[PDB]
């Protein structure tokens, strides 16, 4: 209950890079400001979408501190501190605390198989280093390879210090079961392409990569379902998925960064290798989308 | 468009067996009448839920003809004629036509791997034998092992003679994509536990095993979303999933048949071997559920 | 121990069909005789390869009785009686007993999820109906969807009346574990393409679809490993897999039947729908293979 | 052909840690010397088994340089330089070159989905930074989540600068297909528990975590198959798998490090968090195994 201030719609921040694959600090600050001015409830920093796993610890800390400088006190700040290593995750959690974040988050540690008790002790250690700011468990089985049962999720979200679950799963039976077992839990829908259905199943917010370019649509789905405008929520999700279809074709992170570049938010839209640049044949569609989204506001 | 009369909420009929595992014809007729009096839009006969794959062809034909005798002209009748064999499926389709069914349906043929073109020719052959009544494609990847792409689904639902898709998939991104590509397609949600979310994603009806014991709840979800009562659709789905949780624990088909026996619909609640009987320790819960559901009406 | 007479190399018999998809009884008898004259240790009748799951019970019984008429007393006869239904499997087991088979076999029942105890009771019931001839458990997770643990396999192979395991799995760690736990168990390698490696891991024989066209190669691998001719076993497996590569491209069962037709064993090489016929562009390769195999003898 | 000096049996080196999870440099040097004195053909440094993915770049470089100091010129040295990031992998490849390694290796980049062309360009970039020492492609689908086709493997192993494939896959049909397509390719079996069968299928060596405690058994399997002693290769693999069964129960890396500690090779047997320590109840078995292995020499 006492972490209700974490509920809402938060973009998973992209990390802008310059032409030589170094962090573009000026464009990062502009992206934070852009998201604030979209009216989002918070920002989620250094997650999957932030290309955390092709960055060093010091690079991730640098991003966390910059975003806190632009955003502390204006919107909720959540730091994704997860690494495979518990000690590395603890370092990032202690940094997030120093910089004034409102919460930390960690993906279930991946690549190596760990027992469920090893997962729990990993979260417990990070929570200790977070030094009193709450933890968001981040579940993304498609990418982590970690396949938790409902009963395991129930144990994770009741660990002391856990205040939320980021549920990047398309299983909306499980989403409803989680909500029914935990009526006050902050529960973020993780797959943008099912946002409206995920809210209906029990999520009370979302963390999403595509919110960086069209957060007003997701805020509008929240409002429509609250108002009882079924058709409007469906038409908004329809338009979101037209965009997601295109992003999946071109490559999601780089497509988002390219749209943001055509919106004059990011100076350079590159991802880090091994992500390739966008193919030239997609540029016209991405620029047209940027133009469409700016007009729609 | 011209098959809009197929849209709606239809139970996947269970096949009642007697104490020696023979078809219980008297209880079958009472179950059909019970479902009609629940106000369903149709019945789906001889599907997975009907234990088709532990019955012979002649047993499946017997069930189809009995149900048509009780139900033709009162509610929509859909015959699931699918087998692995194309010739066996054709036999059941020709029988369904003789008995006056409104549509046929066939699961993607399973066990052996078949090419997509072999799947299409299988449907084409069944459609020919159906002799002018439309086909419902039935997609259930979890059980069939058949993993169709969106583009393959698009080709199946535009085959001449196909009038609907039974989508037993929890991927509600794909449900929305199907709806967006086919705005007039009759699109049945197949997993009862996500019915409200599946409707929101684009389904315009459902075929479900649990509708046999509580169809009014699913009809109520349809109505709530049409009316814009978000919270009511969520609370109905909540109550449905409390029931589905219990059915999954006890075994779904036999749990449904046991509830129906305690509602005085079926004389004997057995499934065919290798399904075991219900464990004694679950009987109290199942009888209490039957009592609850009868009172709720 | 007392079922050592079941060890060896046995083709999974194909079921020949005529031009109208009816059983071709004359070609079936010739195929049995052909396999006997290849020097095989037994024949496995009515399995996956036999297209059991696109045949009726009476058709499967017809095949079992014909093969017993040609082969009883000359080679070991194993009847695959498995269906999803326990009662149907029992009918085929009782028939196999009447016809004088040496063993029965049943695939783990599929499509519907069953508990492990339901699987065990299914085998127990079939064993009872087999009336004293031993059971071969048939494990094929890729097609059945049934994913048994080692401990579950250990319980199945120690059920009273079980005399063998047909292991159609590419996990040769598990093959070795099974052999180490059951030093006397008759253990059939099920994937022809790893036969030599499967024997080395602990199998003491095999049941295979491609043995119908080149059993002498698999018999030769057995002999080579017994003699300590590592290189000869590898070169034989090499040549087998060149053939399997081609069969996978053209479709395995129909490619085998086509090679047999070009060897003058089968009059008509068709599979039942939904299997398509062989594409014309593959006929030259298949006829050349038949010519090669006949010359190699 | 010109990289035949890479063929053979090489332990995947463990990285010893001290009691505070820092690298134990003295125990690392002793472990290298221990493996040299087992008569191995090479050592594979900084791989999965080396706990690379819970170490920083500078820690991985430190390990590479230490091992080269102990081992350059005495045995083949292969540096696993793979990270998700191409630029990080390039840094480690350039370091491996500086330190005098004989080859580099990189796991297919994981977590994020990459196209096959992105994978190829990743290897090309690392090969460039390796500055003339050959690349070992490392395939481990169970952990990487990367599911390459045979045709994709064929393209990777023919990239300029690729001299070997580390095949951590249990699919021995594919192992044979790779060998048949590439008769001169250096092909390492990656799953120790199927080593004998993998050699028979076409591998000409292996890279393995359990070689750190019993390399003579794997060298003995190579010799037995070369000599035509089928039974001896089977009995050696039998004994290896008894050990692997135990290591899987206790946790493989920490069990290996514990056995090595009881052999007086490593001062401290800890893995890095989130790996837990060994449970006390397993210590007796692990110490008995160490005693057994020392006596067997
Ligand atoms: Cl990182
Ligand atoms: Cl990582
Ligand atoms: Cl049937
Ligand atoms: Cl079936
Ligand atoms: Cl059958
Ligand atoms: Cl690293
Ligand atoms: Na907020
Ligand atoms: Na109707
Ligand atoms: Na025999
Ligand atoms: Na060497």
């Amino acid at each position: 209950h006492m972490v209700s201030h974490l509920r809402g719609v938060m973009p998973a921040l992209l990390t802008p890079f310059d032409a030589q694959q170094n962090i573009d600090r000026a464009s990062l600050r502009r992206l934070v400001r852009f998201n604030i001015e979209q009216g989002v409830d918070g920002v989620y920093v250094g997650g999957s979408t932030g290309e955390a796993f092709v960055q060093s610890l010091s690079e991730r800390e640098e991003v966390l501190e910059i975003v806190a400088e632009e955003a502390k006190g204006k919107i909720t700040l959540i730091a994704h501190v997860g690494c495979v290593s518990t000690a590395e995750s603890q370092q990032l959690a202690a940094a997030a605390k120093r910089y004034g974040f409102d919460a930390v988050s960690a993906v279930t540690p991946f690549y190596y198989p760990f027992s469920f008790e090893e997962h729990c002790d990993h979260y417990r250690a990070i929570i200790d280093s977070a030094d009193g700011i709450p933890m968001v468990v981040y579940n993304i089985p498609a990418l982590s390879g970690v396949k938790l049962t409902l009963e395991q999720i129930n144990q994770l979200v009741t660990l002391p210090g856990v205040g939320a679950l980021k549920q990047t799963s398309g299983d909306l039976y499980q989403m409803e079961q989680i909500r029914r077992a935990h009526p006050e839990l902050v529960l973020y829908n993780g797959y943008d392409e099912i946002f409206a259905s995920g809210l209906l199943a029990g999520a009370d917010g979302g963390i999403g990569s595509t919110y960086n370019i069209m957060a007003w649509r997701y805020l509008g789905i929240v409002q429509a379902l609250k108002e009882g405008d079924t058709a409007k929520a469906q038409q908004l999700q329809h338009e979101c998925n037209k965009v997601i279809d295109l992003l999946v074709k071109v490559g999601v992170f780089r497509g988002l960064k390219t749209v943001l570049h055509y919106m004059d938010v990011l100076s350079v839209p590159l991802c880090r290798k091994p992500f390739a640049p966008v193919e030239d044949k997609f540029q016209a569609e991405l620029k047209a989308l940027a133009q469409q989204l700016m007009q729609e506001r």
